[PDB]
């Protein structure tokens, strides 16, 4: 799809059979999400924000469908006011900022 | 232009005669700056994000030119790890995301 700016990007995410909302958030690096289960190990790590530090645990090679697309990729869970799609997602759905 | 987000989305700013590099950046509502000098009145405001707080000065129509396109808006000043364009100002490019 092509969508336009006046609203926040939200789009339906899936994973780990869990259904929830998240921006695409270009100025995002990492995927962050907070309202979720992920089971198996995780590292800690930390990453860094308007406000400082939020602590999170790294979750890799988690199967995910953002807008009906499957991708498999690192998803960070933790605080965060906002779940947030970043780019190491984008780039697997190829999107692209056009103006 | 059309840009993919294997990297940053970085773009050369020039405001109050000042040139500064920035984070297109589809996850703020709002356009923060943190390395640059506005005259005239301006208005307290906080702006939460990972991490929690952050306190910024709000200043109205200002004139920025953002990759080339001059826009007027708010522009708030205050720490951010980044400069980042948020949607205020990516709507008067006529900026989409595409996938
Ligand atoms: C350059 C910074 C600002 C990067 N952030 C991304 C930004 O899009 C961030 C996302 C967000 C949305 C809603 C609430 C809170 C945060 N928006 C943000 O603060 O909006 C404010 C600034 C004015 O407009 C409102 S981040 O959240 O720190 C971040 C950092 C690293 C990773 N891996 C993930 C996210």
């Amino acid at each position: 799809p092509q969508i336009t700016l006046w609203k926040r990007p939200i789009v339906t995410i899936k994973i780990g059979g869990q259904l929830r909302e998240a921006l695409l958030d270009t100025g995002a690096d990492d995927t962050v999400l907070e309202d979720i289960d992920l089971p198996g190990r995780w590292k800690p790590k930390l990453i860094v924000g308007i406000g400082g530090f939020v602590k999170v645990r790294q979750y890799e090679q988690v199967p995910i469908e953002i807008a009906g697309h499957k991708v498999v990729g690192t998803v960070l869970i933790g605080p965060t006011p906002s779940n947030i799609i970043g780019r190491n997602l984008m780039t697997q759905l190829g999107a692209t900022l056009n103006f």
